[PDB]
């Protein structure tokens, strides 16, 4: 199975790519039968390891700023939907500062007989309240999610300068209408420094490097 990773790091966010990437190579879908493609939307002229690893697909993306950079997240993915349909069976979006800390495998893949969607519980809320930092699914289902959310944003994009929507309320509305096949615990979006019962699986990195 071909697993596509969607990753936006415009502007100063590109600093998070190297360790996200290294941790993914170490921990994400370790079983060599899986083939991972990285789709990295950035204004950076060159990403770490890009010259060595052709699974790293740098996609040219203008730096956007509030509200657009997260508000237009799904618009950004859809620019290459044709490429994504031909090259992937699954798609997962990870916020720039996420870091894998332990092995993740096929348990996060929505089965083909499900609605094909994955969402993640917001760590602050531990009918779920979903966080925007991690979502995904089979390629066809996730692209339908993108198209739907894109349509909602576009309703206001011209006439409303101040947005009504935010990427997070958008994903919560989507998952309300379409309860995802898989809902991951906040262990997959564990804010560094927080007191939560479980062990972190994916960490939201804070500002201090070890
Ligand atoms: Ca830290
Ligand atoms: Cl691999």
């Amino acid at each position: 199975m071909r697993i596509g990773i969607l990753y936006i790091c415009t502007g100063k966010y590109d600093i998070f790519w190297k360790d996200f990437y290294l941790s993914a190579e170490r921990y994400f879908m370790q079983d060599q039968s899986f083939i991972i493609e990285y789709y990295v939307f950035t204004d950076s002229p060159k990403l770490y390891d890009e010259e060595n690893n052709k699974h790293i697909h740098r996609i040219k993306q203008k730096n956007l700023g509030w509200p657009d950079n997260t508000l237009k997240r799904f618009h950004i993915f859809l620019r290459i939907k044709e490429q994504l349909e031909r090259e992937t069976d699954y798609l997962f979006f990870f916020n720039a500062n996420l870091l894998f800390t332990s092995p993740i495998g096929k348990e996060i893949l929505p089965p083909s007989d499900s609605n094909g969607l994955l969402g993640t519980m917001h760590p602050g809320f531990y009918r779920y309240y979903y966080a925007g930092g991690l979502s995904g699914g089979c390629t066809k289902a996730y692209l339908k999610l993108c198209t739907t959310i894109c349509s909602w944003v576009d309703r206001d994009a011209t006439n409303h300068i101040i947005p009504i929507w935010h990427d997070e309320s958008l994903i919560n509305k989507y998952f309300l209408d379409n309860p995802p096949a898989i809902t991951l615990s906040p262990a997959y979006l564990y804010p560094e420094g927080w007191l939560l019962p479980f062990e972190p699986i994916i960490l939201i990195r804070d500002k201090n490097k070890p």
